[PDB]
């Protein structure tokens, strides 16, 4: 319409439905000039290791990053979730980009003059075929802040492709975002489009009541006989016993089910009375990884698996847990001490996923005989048998939501390992920029490339919309359950909330598994 | 609409209507950008004394208290009011804001320059559903001005929140503003929105013609016998005596009704003469208070109770009075002179009210015999007996409005205590905000969070309108009555106007209660 009118409206707020919950949330926004309207060819560190080369190119453009959960729920939203609800996943979304302004900056004597130009045009397209790569499945920063006051610096947007080290392969591919095309937006204009989830599997917000190995009565006795052990008869001979699996031997039974699939970690200890236990090492070294063309990259998150055992809280898996920043500000990017960050634990999932730091089991690893005993060996890793069920990692309020499932030819359960929901066709990116406005020319015709700008950026608002589908409870349990309560007694600052300077942030982790079901 | 069309008019007329009257008033305000756009933790001074610790948050948002009598009614009007109707009430009530224009500040070489900025917001919403803090109802600074030429800073909106102390309890609540759904608004963009008020009982602008005790027939004698007294019949002998209240004796006679109930307060001698007869002495140790939780607060207002007797008008309650500036601009927080500030008088209820400064009564505290005299006590507070009558405090053209009822389980004859009209969903609160303008960001992505903004403020017009239902006089009292009129008799200024400097003045408060009614 006009300079003079506003495009949209702030909304915040979430309300709660049968079966269902709309997150609308706001924010406002900043566009840099990036690379100064240019691409770029950005690479990797020039050395002798070859991890960490990489060939790609930077834009003179931007994107909206707006997964996580924290962005979308508060904290309040987010308990009353997950003590009601054994499930959620996304079912439709709309984006829409209102109240565009973009500033012109001049410096002069060391003095800088910002002025708006009413003229000058922001240029927005999401792209619904997924033909650029997608950044959003990794987990990295410039994601809307979980709090609503705060203003939103939108990331830039650079990509990697197929590489030889830092130089690149024929098969790598340039990718030209102005081959788009895009609505260009005055401050008049807005920008508007909705998008619908496809079908994925309900986050199981619930742990189990049961372990998978205690799934029988324990009343009765089993009428399934086995090999129990061999014996000396006599001088020379042997021989072969069997027994029925008792009420009282359980360890020794007859089982459908075995815990999913498993790849070990090394152990830390985590408290102030084990801390002096800890070989000194690097993850790099004793940790665990894989390996693709000539890198080796860590297996960070890795199959979900439990963290500690039961009753020793204070040794746990190094590699599997997550952990999070309590603002979203810090610019460490490292640390000695863990009051300063959030570490999640995984130990809900003990049930029916082995602890990450003994083995899966152990196999015979010979033919036995009188001349050769008979040996085994333990299972540190161990891929899919039949019979297998476990548990994904469960999603966080500082999480990430979703991932984009690879196209490939094969997957095998496709749920993205840091955790959240994998999709075939995901949210899709959001790309904006500030089309470049010229500095005067020559006023006789040159040839030279147009190196000067004026300098500019734009702000706004944009709002985010999510229908989520919730999964009632039904539980007969007649004692009460865990639930996500906030106790910090008295305090200085309460927990979750702004300090006296000003600064949100948010003092513990927070998952969704609280309420239990059987197995 | 547009930068050049004008979103609104100026009303401030009041009109006259049988059984009502609306007023409405327009002001033009200026917003400040509070707290540089952030939520801040605010708390109470730290020391021993833990009556006035507090633990709360201040928001960068700012709202409209339009709640005293004056804001809406001029002197004339009140006049007009109080002198021809028992009762006033509120029944609807629509405000609006319009002409709205944000201006961008930059200071240089100690030269301020302001520009306004035409495609920066406003964003205003009203809390509908009282979900927010309410804190309209204590009569604090920030309101309108009474005269319309006069412009209205916004105040800031900060609430407290349950503390220990000046830490923070768990229980307590952070409230942010921006969670809520709002309207942005540029020039051209206006906002109103319509409210009617639930039923309360007129305010009752009338005094009585009669005392409680005296409506008794003068002429006649009660038919009633009562004890009279114990005498001594011969030596160790008693006699019983009855007697009949007779028109001669009032004192002692049967009577149906009781005064309201009545906390005491101490006394102070208001007068040239009397001045001396005062000790020294502070309110905070000799005067009325009550606690709660570990802190004790003054009973400021406290229940209504005629503030001096009949005919001794130097020596009066301290604690029930109001008062009021003449001004309110003032800046002084405290003053020795009574002629700077205006001093309410609350005689009229002292029909039905006892004095504050005499005791309610007295009770007998003991069971009488030849061994123990009897004995009795002063009643110095009493709570509701059956068979009480009161009256209000009376609204005054300086006083508050209205006030919200908490949400209890529990109400006793909820009027504020202040004055006015007790509300169980009062006019809600209007807040508004100045969208932040970030400056220019560093070209290259960085995580720090933006405390950059161009320094800017708003200014525009507000109209508040409302239905005043009124309940007219039908009496059949034959000699004139008490009306309030103006007498200065020759001034430099005339009283409630503006003087040589432009200073707009109240020179004395002014009560409804005028016209009488037989009890
Ligand atoms: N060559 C061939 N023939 C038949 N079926 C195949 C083939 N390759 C993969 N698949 C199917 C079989 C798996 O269940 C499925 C995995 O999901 P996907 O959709 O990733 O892909
Ligand atoms: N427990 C219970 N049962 C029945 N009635 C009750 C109860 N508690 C309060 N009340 C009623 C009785 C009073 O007249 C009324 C006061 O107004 P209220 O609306 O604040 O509340």
């Amino acid at each position: 319409d006009g300079v003079g009118n506003s495009s949209g409206n702030w909304h915040c707020d979430s309300q709660w439905l049968e079966n269902g919950v709309v997150t609308r949330t706001t924010r406002t926004w900043v566009l840099p000039s990036y690379n100064n309207h240019l691409y770029k060819r950005i690479q990797g560190p020039s050395g002798g290791d070859n991890n960490n080369k990489f060939f790609g190119f930077s834009t003179p453009w931007g994107y909206f990053d707006y997964n996580r959960f924290h962005c979308h729920f508060s904290p309040r939203d987010w308990q009353r979730l997950i003590n009601n609800n054994w499930g959620i996943r996304p079912k439709a979304m709309r984006f829409r980009l209102f109240n565009i302004q973009v500033k012109e900056v001049t410096v002069q004597d060391s003095n800088t003059t910002i002025a708006n130009n009413l003229t000058s045009t922001v240029q927005v397209f999401a792209d619904k075929d997924y033909q650029l790569p997608y950044v959003l499945g990794s987990a990295t920063e410039g994601t809307f802040p979980p709090f609503p006051a705060d203003i939103y610096t939108i990331p830039q947007y650079g990509y990697c492709t197929l590489n030889y080290n830092n130089e690149a392969v024929d098969r790598s591919a340039f990718y030209c975002l102005d081959y788009f095309p895009s609505d260009m937006l005055r401050t008049g204009n807005n920008f508007e489009f909705t998008y619908t989830f496809e079908d994925v599997p309900f986050h199981s917000m619930f742990a189990h009541n049961q372990t998978l190995d205690r799934l029988m009565n324990p009343l009765v006795d089993q009428y399934l006989w086995a090999f129990s052990s061999v014996s000396q008869a006599g001088s020379s001979g042997r021989a072969l016993h069997y027994s029925r699996a008792t009420k009282t031997n359980m360890a020794a039974q007859y089982r459908n089910w075995l815990p999913g699939p498993f790849f070990r970690d090394q152990q830390i200890f985590t408290g102030a009375s084990n801390i002096t236990k800890n070989n000194v090492f690097s993850v790099w070294e004793k940790g665990k990884q894989w390996e693709l063309d000539n890198r080796t990259n860590l297996m960070q998150p890795g199959p979900a698996a439990a963290t500690t055992f039961s009753g020793e809280p204070d040794r746990q898996a190094m590699q599997n847990t997550l952990a999070f920043s309590r603002t979203v500000y810090d610019q460490t990017t490292a640390t000695t001490d863990r009051n300063q960050i959030l570490i999640t634990n995984e130990d809900e999932i003990r049930p029916t996923n082995s602890v990450g730091i003994d083995a899966w089991g152990a196999v015979p690893t010979n033919n036995q005989s009188i001349v050769t005993p008979g040996t085994r060996a333990a299972v540190n890793n161990q891929g899919a048998l039949p019979g297998m069920v476990w548990q994904n990692r469960d999603i966080y309020l500082q999480g990430p939501i979703w991932a984009k499932i690879p196209d490939t030819d094969n997957h095998f359960h496709p749920s993205p390992l840091i955790g959240g929901f994998g999709c075939k066709h995901p949210p899709p990116q959001i790309f904006i920029k500030n089309t470049p406005v010229p500095a005067n020319p020559s006023e006789t015709f040159q040839t030279a490339k147009v190196a000067s700008f004026i300098n500019q950026y734009s702000t706004g608002q944009c709002t985010v919309e999510i229908f989520w589908e919730l999964k009632k409870e039904t539980s007969k349990r007649w004692n009460p359950e865990i639930q996500f309560t906030s106790n910090f007694g008295n305090a200085a600052d309460i927990q979750f909330a702004v300090s006296d300077t000003g600064s949100y942030s948010e003092p513990r982790p927070i998952g969704t598994r609280y309420l239990t079901k059987p197995l």
